């Protein structure tokens, strides 16, 4: 009854292989092991601010490739972002390198385009992104809704991972952001629409297949968890962020806010817990290499543990250990980085994801958690 779609994900665990075996790293890492945890050391490195682990090394990047805007268009591939609000589409007017690349939306080949013209503009660090809103027909899988998305006409701002990658534009499911404009998620607006039942949407990550995801628009699919299903009430306005008892172990840590995020390959840890988390684990960082590794034998490896009031989540090693036992005997990366918050915050990225069925409920302001189920 309700709308789910399929993605393909592209994770850090993908990028770091073609890395690994684009410089023929096969025998640099493995030698790298054998000594950073020969004990010679007295202390295994964790890293330097010299050399660190970038979270846009591990932006795990979610593929849906089969949507439609507009009558006569070339298709577009966008990306999942629980992180935005909008749809972004690169306009046919865009001139940037970038959009050379891309599929881009011409609203004069379209028959139910409808202007709009308010001007969207963002400064971010990695550039400037500009455009502005349009309405047109949007389709995602048997849905369509006339929809106001964004044009760009400007696409340097997150061009680093954008030529690099090989989507088109950024399909909003996150929080409205009125920064921008006032305009309601495409989600929200479907719900506003009556065209699914609910303003809430799910993902099911199958554990076993890292490179596919399903997206379930309007309702809440029973066969997709077992066990109980726990609401977290939301402790932000822009974000999927909630409040959860985190602690690994003897290390623990109160309160601490922690974001939901499709849209990372890893479980980020502030860079101080991280820290005493991993002493002598038998745990290294591969130096000028984005990625912790340790032979996925390793006894002593730490279970997450994330408390509140109505629900308790644990993420074993099984769902953060990548097994890289092609490139040597034992071995396995940790989709776990170090990532500091102005508040102590965790990002719930995919390895959680894998193992619990996450619920984003616009109409209830929570996130809902429980247990995937593994048996199709």
């Amino acid at each position: 009854e309700h709308l789910t779609i399929g993605f393909k994900v592209e994770n850090a665990h993908d990028r770091i292989l073609k890395t690994i075996k684009t410089h023929k790293l096969k025998n640099y890492i493995k030698e790298s092991v054998n000594f950073l945890n020969s004990g010679l050391t007295k202390t295994n490195y964790l890293g330097s601010s010299n050399d660190n682990i970038e979270l846009v090394d591990f932006q795990n990047i979610m593929f849906y490739g089969d949507a439609e805007v507009g009558d006569n268009q070339q298709p577009f591939t966008f990306i999942l972002d629980t992180g935005s609000a909008n749809l972004w589409v690169p306009s046919v007017k865009c001139t940037t390198a970038g959009c050379l690349t891309k599929h881009l939306y011409d609203s004069s080949k379209s028959r139910t385009y409808e202007k709009d013209g308010t001007k969207v503009e963002m400064n971010y660090v990695s550039g400037t992104v500009s455009g502005f809103f349009s309405k047109d027909l949007v389709t995602v899988g048997n849905l369509s809704l006339p929809y106001k998305f964004i044009e760009v006409i400007d696409t340097n701002g997150f061009e680093p991972t954008y030529t690099a990658s090989t989507f088109d534009g950024i399909l909003g499911l996150g929080w409205k952001d009125l920064s921008i404009g006032s305009v309601d998620p495409i989600v929200v607006e479907l719900k506003n629409q009556n065209k699914i039942e609910n303003a809430l949407f799910t993902f099911y990550l199958p554990v076993h297949d890292k490179h596919t995801g399903f997206l379930t628009i309007g309702g809440i699919e029973e066969r997709f968890y077992e066990g109980p299903l726990t609401y977290e009430k939301l402790n932000h306005d822009l974000y999927w962020q909630i409040t959860l008892d985190a602690h690994v172990g003897n290390i623990m840590l109160e309160k601490a806010n922690c974001i939901v995020d499709s849209g990372t390959s890893a479980i980020t840890v502030p860079t101080d817990f991280l820290n005493k988390m991993l002493q002598n684990l038998d745990v290294i960082k591969v130096p000028f290499l984005p990625f912790y590794v340790t032979l996925c034998n390793n006894s002593k490896l730490p279970t997450f543990e994330f408390t509140s009031e109505n629900g308790k989540y644990t993420l074993e090693p099984e769902y953060y250990l990548q097994h890289i036992e092609d490139v040597g005997p034992g071995l396995c990366m940790l989709n776990i980085i170090g990532l500091d918050f102005p508040v102590p915050t965790f990002i719930l990225g995919d390895p959680f994801m894998r193992k619990y069925f996450t619920v984003f409920d616009y109409d209830n302001h929570s996130v809902g958690i429980a247990l995937a189920k593994k048996n199709l």
